[PDB]
């Protein structure tokens, strides 16, 4: 039952339509 847990549902959806992440 977390704050900003859930407003990662946000920009998920919004934001996220890509992925940005380095492997190394």
């Amino acid at each position: 039952k977390w704050a900003v847990k859930i407003i990662r549902k946000f920009i998920k959806g919004f934001i996220s339509g890509g992925k940005r992440w380095k492997y190394m």
